[PDB]
């Protein structure tokens, strides 16, 4: 019943020494690098064999100046903002001077998740 190496997972890994072999009953934990957001089961275990299924590591959104520059906003704190925001993370924008928020477009405010981030749209005034 003993198990190999439990399976890589994108952007993340193990946080333990790695072994070549593990018996049944073991367990390891995963971890994803630093902009990335673990979903599934953090803990997996070996048993009959196998490993149980591994979680996945979310990926982290890229804000857009063109996407931003198109919809004739900018970003509320333009010195303190990152370029890349986590899963989960949420991004404050205005419209650019003497535009004002469309009827239709989302408020101000949108969350990253797992690579894609919306953003909200002004027109002019």
């Amino acid at each position: 019943g003993k198990c190999g190496p439990p399976p890589p997972i994108d952007n993340g890994d193990i946080t333990s020494f790695p072994l070549s072999v593990y018996a049944p009953a073991s367990s390891v934990e995963y971890q994803c690098q630093n902009l990335y957001q673990l979903e599934g089961n953090k803990r997996i275990t070996c048993r009959n064999g196998q490993w149980s299924e591994p979680p996945k590591c979310l990926h982290p959104c890229v804000i857009s100046r063109e996407i931003m520059e198109n919809y004739n906003i900018a970003l509320r704190w333009r010195a303190k903002q990152k370029l890349y925001s986590r899963t989960g993370e949420s991004v404050e924008f205005v419209c650019k001077r003497g535009y004002r928020l469309s009827s239709r477009s989302h408020t101000l405010r949108t969350t990253c998740w797992d690579g894609k981030l919306e953003y909200p749209t002004c027109a002019k005034r």
